[PDB]
């Protein structure tokens, strides 16, 4: 049974994974925007779309994630395990909910098409030479 | 934030709470049976209904969850420590996993109205003194 | 100035009665119930039904009593006294509590006229020989 | 649970917290007003309105308490503490039981609007300050 | 760019400053009524009145008032600071936060023409000497 | 109570909080700007609009805030503690109000919708990583 979060909304992983580690802003940040955009439509009790559905099984699951990170933290007697689950959890975890989160909070904010040409759009630009890409990088709008 | 995992779906955790944790069945039997029933809706290119996308997450998180378990076992250098945060996620983690698992497989099957009314009668059977107790406790059942 | 809280609903104490007071289940139960089933419709800005009412007028009620028991319990010097009136309110005002709560959570759950003749059928029940009763007790339903 | 005793009734406890704890009047005497008043309705098989309901309920607690008050009276064997909690049902619960039967009976007297307004009135008059607040208070009457 | 605050709902500071400093209640009393006749429809995400707009952004400045008030209490070591700024909001600062607050909860229970006239028949009923006044004080009503 | 400065005009604290300390400009180039682009709206009779009549009342309290200062500073007998409470009023205070005043003042220059488009850009921007943020950050601008 393996299955493809962003199958069912346009994407693959392959082409999340066409858009650098580092192009996906933070957990926190992403979180925080979603808190101050959508907090309301998310603590709803209506499918607002499938978008929104998805959204909030992300957010309970990275709740579950630092649960655990705290639970070694705190239960764990051992420094050296202490240290190598939370830092495995926030590096290694992390870049597959910043992906995940960012997908979904950008196809709230400029729609679905709009965040699957905009991973093909800068995806095809980053690899593009400097000396003949447009000078300034692509960003999302409208 | 307070987002509830049942919230959007009629239902509420304390609401599910009607039930013990003894009831639910292990997690593996719930993967079981959403492979067995419904692996072409899952892995489908189609958002079915929003129970689909919901256990959907859930399996992928569940799958991320066990795989930290596994790095935990083959990486980490304390036999004590590794043992003691596998017990975490087998245990306490399974849990609300074999809960929302429950729910969303067991909706797919006899639909979201009879999963909440069974919760509603097993919470009126199991709140029953056991002495007064009819010994058939409710059951979803395709009939 | 003597009122039967259950007689402007069909039933009355003799009838609450009928049932063993070991068929009730706990105020915890009931209350937990109460807050999973009913708690946004209890804390409403409206008459939902006079078996709304009646219950939000019920929780505040045993909400008291289970202050006062803390204010013995806290408040009082004595082990005995502060013993004694606690197990007081946790059995004897806990069965009149136990016969309220279950009483309005029922008849909002299955209907009054479910529930006033489960009252008559359980309680007809628990009285014929065993030899003779239908092999399961009753259970309230739809 | 966080349900408001009032907030069915267009009121709410700080709403009703206009009125200082030395406005209402007496248990006894609030009793005694039900019974000349409202006694064949409240003793009645019928319901109604909300306010008969809540008031019955309510009268009925208050009789629950007394007699637990009555019952640590004559079934403890220390006078202090016995003392000292039969104090707790007199004046620490009795304000709260004087102003739920003071609004329920004073909108079956006078109907529910007049009451929320008369309320509304009275704290005007007590914010302004003394030297200014006209020696008239505001009351219900039936006119 | 110098602008009274009574000045777009029909008032002037010299028409409030015609009720005596005493006449108007305490912040705490205002900030209570606010709380327990209006705190819904001021916590709404709608301009429900020129009226409740004003009166939302004035609470908001009691608050970081107060706020420096306790910054002051304690973070300054100095005892004699401590106790003068307190009291120079808690009084200087108070009656005009006092007529604000007064001013803008009367017009919504009373309504704005009911309190612009109180203003000017209570004021020239202060002004005229007992022997010759109605012996009761003017009272906001309806 | 939980007021919120910007709940009325379809945003919240966290909402502008998409925007760094740093972006906003000084509490006197705000006052700079509505006194150059409204000061006959603000001074006027008329409740022009709900973003008007906030403004005003900002600019009132700011004024106040700004009085207490120099009263503290005239008035106190400790230089130490006038200094510091000083920094309270400008620093500590001027965040939040160069935010209520610079939201006031654009929303009344580029329109509410466009503000609130803004601040979710300009968030959006923000959140890039600087090696893949484009050089032209968001801005208002009459066009």
């Amino acid at each position: 049974m393996d299955i493809d979060p962003y199958k069912e909304f346009g994407a693959t992983v392959e082409l999340l994974s066409f858009l650098p580690s580092d192009f996906f802003p933070s957990v926190r940040d992403l979180l925080d925007t979603a808190a101050a955009l959508y907090r309301d439509a998310l603590e709803s009790p209506e499918h607002c779309s499938p978008h929104h559905t998805a959204l909030r099984q992300a957010i309970l699951c990275w709740g579950d994630l630092m649960t655990l990170a705290t639970w070694v933290g705190t239960n764990l007697e051992d420094p050296a395990s202490r240290d190598l689950v939370v830092s495995y959890v926030n590096t290694n975890v992390g870049l597959k909910f910043r992906q995940l989160l960012w997908f979904h909070i950008s196809c709230l904010t400029f729609g679905r098409e709009t965040v699957l040409e905009y991973l093909v759009s800068f995806g095809v630009w980053i690899r593009t030479p400097p000396a003949y890409r447009p000078p300034n990088a692509p960003i999302l709008s409208t």
